[PDB]
């Protein structure tokens, strides 16, 4: 039983995700004046607040929210600790809506109880390829093709409720409010991703590891040994070796990228996530935005040879809080971000990522089986973690996909 859940425009259960053949909206049919002009009612010792997520103090609150009350594993080892500058990178992409931004305060006092965030993305998500084929088998592919067109759609994430105030229902009105907030700028699809089992994923992909520092990663209890390196005189020594890599790229070539990189990059990245089912539209702007360096938080190479851009690679950074371990603070990851090869095979492109990563400090490259990314899993020596992130949508049918057929990359 899902009290919330079920009142809501998504697929209810598997079954019904199973028998869905073509994209398309789920709610009927509303207009932004079919929608409430005042937020949704909440306790009075509470309020709504739309924190400014370029003023440093704004995202600040946001950040200790996070930090102390966000992600953690199931055995409560680790918690993302996204950095302010993370935040306001994620957070505020060109043509931001600033009201997206939904946060409760205790009215007394003003401590930040909750948050969620919203940020627009354009997506592609009409009828995927295989359900396609099936509709012109049958003569349905007007049908099919009804809903092609790239939609300006909603992203969300940071769904955030305090410790002290789990389980009393404030969730669903965060979300509630959030929906509100998008339907009144005539927005009524939403993408997002939980690393939990709701109704309904229309996609689920395995996390993925690369050992950077194993050392650090077994002290933390973050990895472990097989048990075949019990066989060896020294399990530990093995390890480190097994896991070494080079201290520079191999690539010639290679540089971090620069603005004008942008248009380049663009356009092959575009026409390599065009090859998915589901996957972002980019301006160069948004370009500009989620690809361009920000010291400690995204960084992006290209390979340029005879001054073109041909291929490129970028990660970002979370680190996670170390919660039970004495001798370290921090898990420094760096995430798979978006990529394009032209010139390389993909593991030749993404081993200079795995370089790049650890000459940086970095102690783990992460990522989900989404995009190509199963195509260089064995030879880089990543192993399959015990996380799966299944994507959703708010109000819209679609059929299950491989996540393989996912070009959308969640922060
Ligand atoms: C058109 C625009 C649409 C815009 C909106 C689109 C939809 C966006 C949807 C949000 C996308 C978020 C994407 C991310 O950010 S995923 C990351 C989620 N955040 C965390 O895991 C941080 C740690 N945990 C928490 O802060 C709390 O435990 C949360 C906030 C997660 C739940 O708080 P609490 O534990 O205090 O519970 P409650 O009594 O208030 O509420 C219980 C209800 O909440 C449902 N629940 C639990 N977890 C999730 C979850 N991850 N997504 C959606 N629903 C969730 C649960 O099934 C139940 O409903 P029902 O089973 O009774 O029916
Ligand atoms: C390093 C780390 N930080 N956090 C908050 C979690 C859950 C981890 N572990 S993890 O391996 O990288 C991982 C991550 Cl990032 C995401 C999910 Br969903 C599940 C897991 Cl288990
Ligand atoms: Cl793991």
């Amino acid at each position: 039983a899902h009290a919330f859940w079920s009142t809501q425009p998504v697929p209810q259960t598997e079954d019904e995700t199973e028998k869905i053949v073509f994209a398309g909206p789920m709610d009927e049919p509303k207009t932004v004046a079919d929608i409430p002009e005042e937020p949704y009612p909440i306790a009075s010792t509470f309020e709504w607040w739309t924190p400014n997520m370029e003023a440093a103090d704004d995202i600040h609150a946001i950040y200790e929210l996070l930090r102390d009350n966000y992600v953690e594993d199931d055995d409560s080892m680790f918690r993302f600790n996204y950095s302010e500058e993370f935040l306001q990178w994620a957070l505020c992409p060109p043509n931001y809506i600033p009201d997206w931004h939904v946060a409760v305060r205790r009215k007394a006092d003003k401590k930040l109880l909750a948050f969620i965030a919203g940020v627009p993305v354009t997506l592609r998500m009409g009828t995927p390829k295989y359900m396609k084929v099936k509709a012109q088998e049958k003569g349905e592919g007007e049908e099919a093709a009804k809903y092609d067109e790239p939609r300006h759609i909603c992203e969300i994430n940071f769904l955030c409720v305090h410790k002290q105030l789990r389980e009393k229902r404030l969730a669903p009105i965060l979300i509630k409010e959030a929906t509100r907030r998008v339907n009144r700028t005539n927005v009524w699809q939403a993408v997002y991703t939980a690393g939990v089992l709701l109704p309904t994923p229309y996609a689920s992909g395995q996390y993925f590891h690369r050992s950077l520092n194993p050392e650090k990663l077994v002290e933390i209890r973050f990895s472990g040994i097989p048990a075949q390196y019990q066989k060896f005189q020294n399990p530990m020594a093995m390890l480190k070796r097994n896991y070494q890599l080079p201290s520079a790229p191999k690539n010639s070539g290679l540089r971090e990228m620069k603005p004008s990189d942008v248009p380049q990059v663009r356009r092959i990245l575009m026409n390599y996530l065009d090859s998915f089912d589901v996957g972002p539209v980019f301006s160069d702007a948004e370009i500009s935005h989620y690809l361009l360096p920000r010291d400690g938080v995204v960084f992006t190479y290209v390979v340029e040879n005879d001054k073109k851009v041909t291929d490129f690679f970028s990660f970002y950074r979370i680190p996670s809080t170390v919660i039970g371990n004495s001798n370290y603070n921090l898990l420094n990851a760096a995430y798979v971000h978006y990529y394009a090869a032209t010139s390389i095979p993909l593991h030749q492109l993404i081993l200079d990522l795995l370089i790049v990563a650890h000459s940086r400090g970095f102690d783990v490259c992460n990522m989900v089986e989404i995009l190509d990314n199963r195509s260089f899993v064995e030879q880089l020596k990543f192993g399959a973690g015990d996380g799966h992130l299944r994507y959703y949508f708010y109000n819209w049918a679609y059929p299950k996909i491989k996540p393989s057929q996912v070009a959308l990359v969640m922060l």
